[PDB]
């Protein structure tokens, strides 16, 4: 509808990883969601120190930082995913939890970076977002 | 005029951070301004080893920038802040400067990165932006 | 023809380090690219343990991405670089790099940022794009 999803045969499999090599976006009003955090809407820390937990809150948080903007996870371009001392252990059920955000779209474009910090020590990761309409 | 801002009710409320949640963009041209950086023109160090002083000469850039392109600090749909060896003690000075960096205007989405280095050691903090014309 | 490139006399020259301070882009197509990365089409490393190595194998994947959707390195409107345990020693071949990734275009806009990790420990460099069409 909205986007066109690229996933060349020239490159390695990228969809079982939770991503599309490239999206396009042919759509002209385009949606930048910030860095979404662990925090329910009180400021509170949804998760404790359980990085899984963590990302689900992040997740719902773009969830409905979209549906307030009119949009859905499938109308989502481009994921950027920011991870607190990265362990290549969890990187399997990271993978699988941003896959399913996009609940049967094909998956956005992503990159995983695996930083110092976040604002704050209690956070362990966060998850920006640019969608069309 | 150019962008709408979204901070859902539903949310926690980023404002006092100095973000919005989510900014649309409805215009169709896009500028991106690459990450800046503390250096004057001559490519010298503006704030020794002072994260604060750097983060004002990193603002000043980006209003230059935008000013040279035709733009204004309203015209922003989106920063990325990168700090080295960040510090929870500095998160409020920094919320605070790029708060007032939109000059009264409601804030873009904004990203809050701690990485582990920058292009150079001298180099503390870095911000991107996307604005739209 | 599809963006235009602004290096402002008022700040310091950028394109030797092979980006320019900002990309405005008049077009409404936007191709967004996940982050490229070291690995060849079955998904094996390229590069060893050598930071340049890797870097061109990341280059060539992102020239391959778009040419598949119909783009040039011309055509890119940003770059994001991510080194894991940077040292500047390294960063004037990185620019080198990125510099000629643009077969003569104007370079785009790039952010350098030395991270903690990548995906796996193998990967050293990620970078992304976006690009207009």
């Amino acid at each position: 509808m909205n986007r066109r999803v690229i996933n060349p045969e020239t490159m390695y499999p990228s969809v079982p990883f939770g991503f599309s090599h490239a999206v396009e976006q042919l759509s002209g009003r385009t949606l930048h969601i910030a860095g979404q955090v662990a925090w329910n809407a009180n400021g509170e820390l949804v998760g404790g120190q359980d990085l899984l937990a963590q990302t689900q809150q992040v997740l719902a948080n773009l969830k409905e930082v979209l549906r307030y903007a009119g949009a859905t996870p499938a109308d989502v371009v481009r994921l950027r995913t920011y991870v607190v001392n990265h362990s290549p252990a969890n990187l399997a059920a990271i993978c699988a939890q941003i896959g399913a955000f996009y609940e049967g779209a094909d998956p956005a474009a992503n990159s995983f970076i695996g930083v110092q910090a976040l604002a704050l020590p209690e956070l362990l990761i966060e998850i920006e977002a640019t969608a069309c309409l």
